[PDB]
């Protein structure tokens, strides 16, 4: 109960900031997600004994693919910490519990292929579901992981309390199906310009929730230049071996997915930061003003990618 994790001070320091990059030393990432759970929830919220069984548990489930794995989940579960840590009042204890476990577990047993590519293949996952394939897996992965006996960090909430945790975590991960986001930033830009949005109605906290994990998942291209240059070799690397895979199928992927389309990445760049990037952090800086920092650090980005183009880099 009196154990504190503690980081070095650089990292004591820097976790706190939206641009945080969690480092290239694997052995520290559960240590990190801890210390967030502590200051973001309380040294009480999880048994200790129970959240490290849980944190190691969920890595094992986590793949070894360029980007869908491990490194993946602990960062969009820092993005989340900085989310919760500048708004301090407006989320519940329960709310803050759910949604760094739940962004930890968003991606559990990713294949690093999308949900089109598991219908073409015609995977089972896509028989089992038909919409959100990857992200009710992730879920139920979830669900399996909590059921190991001895792994129930939520075993000391209520009935009622777990019902509404799992209810919790359950939304947010299928929110990360990025099909979903553009109706739900566009309803969120309505209700936010017409005035009419409410943090007590519930449907409305859910979607304010939705539009945090997508503005987590796609927290790369809030980082600095250098880390979001870095991590887009790892994104793309997973693309191009699911267009190879298509090309196997026999169907042309997407120029995205094309290796044989490299030269059009700084290009396609554009499109993602304008048609889906700087729209997600726009609304969520709208509805939390404390979180303007990523919006900042995107349109950073974006300017960066508009230098590539111009040859300058
Ligand atoms: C959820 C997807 O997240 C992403 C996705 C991407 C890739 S976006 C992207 N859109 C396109 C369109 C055409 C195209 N032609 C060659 S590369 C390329 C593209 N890359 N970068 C960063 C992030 C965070
Ligand atoms: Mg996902
Ligand atoms: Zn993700």
């Amino acid at each position: 109960g009196l154990m504190q994790f503690t980081l070095p001070v650089r990292l004591c320091k820097e976790i706190e900031l939206f641009h945080f990059d969690i480092g290239p030393f694997e052995n520290m990432w559960p240590g990190i997600f801890v210390y967030m759970v502590h200051r973001s929830c309380g040294t009480s919220c999880f048994e200790l004994e129970k959240l490290c069984r849980f944190i190691m548990s969920v890595k094992k489930n986590y793949r070894r693919v360029p980007y869908h794995n491990w490194k993946h989940a602990v960062t969009v579960a820092h993005c989340m910490y900085a989310i919760l840590q500048n708004n301090h009042t407006l989320f519940t204890d329960l709310e803050r519990k759910g949604l760094l476990i739940a962004c930890l577990c968003h991606d559990l047993d990713h294949r690093g292929f999308s949900n089109s590519y598991l219908q073409k293949f015609d995977h089972p996952l896509a028989a089992l579901y038909s919409t959100s394939t990857m992200e009710q897996h992730h879920f139920s992965q979830t669900v399996s992981i909590l059921q190991l006996e001895g792994h129930n960090i939520f075993s000391t909430l209520s009935s009622s309390e777990y019902e509404q945790v799992l209810e919790i975590i359950r939304k947010a991960i299928i929110a990360t199906d990025l099909a979903l986001y553009f109706g739900n930033r566009k309803q969120l830009e309505e209700m936010y310009q017409t005035g009419s949005l409410n943090l007590n109605n519930q449907s409305h906290r859910d979607r304010v929730i939705g539009l945090m994990m997508t503005a987590c998942d796609l927290c790369s291209v809030t980082k600095l230049w250098p880390v979001t240059k870095l991590t887009a070799n790892d994104i793309y690397a997973e693309f191009w071996a699911e267009g190879d895979e298509m090309k196997k199928l026999g169907i042309q992927p997407i120029p995205m997915m094309d290796r044989d389309k490299k030269d059009e990445v700084p290009q396609g760049q554009l499109g993602f930061y304008n048609a889906v990037a700087i729209p997600c952090y726009t609304t969520l800086t709208q509805i939390l003003p404390p979180t303007e920092p990523l919006l900042k650090a995107c349109r950073d980005n974006l300017s960066q990618w508009e230098k590539v183009i111009r040859g300058e880099e």
